[PDB]
């Protein structure tokens, strides 16, 4: 009984549709490169001065592609600055395969 659907993708620009303006920057929201959380982490915190929007990570945040620290003025929308995921990290070269796929042929 689990509970997914469709995939995650934080767009970098900040989900506001209505900062109550048209020209807000990231606030704070410096998170920790490669980071992870899953209970709720930090949030893009886009501020102008009438309004602030805010990434919540809900249980989220591996610092995927985050290039655009709190500091940017995009505006207070489509501002795109970092994409959220919560990736888990998984490396390894592995040009060989002894097995084939995860189908156990009975």
């Amino acid at each position: 009984g689990s509970n997914m659907s469709y995939p995650p993708h934080m767009q970098v620009l900040l989900p506001a549709l209505s900062p109550t303006m048209t020209m807000g920057t990231v606030q704070r929201w410096e998170k920790k490169v490669g980071e992870k959380l899953s209970e709720g982490d930090l949030l893009a915190e886009i501020e102008t001065d009438k309004a602030t929007i805010g990434f919540e990570v809900q249980e989220e945040g591996y610092l995927a592609k985050i290039l655009v620290p709190e500091g940017t003025r995009d505006v207070p929308l489509g501002t795109p600055l970092c994409i959220i995921v919560e990736k888990e990290a998984d490396i390894s070269a592995f040009a060989d395969y002894r097995p084939t796929e995860v189908t156990d042929l009975k």
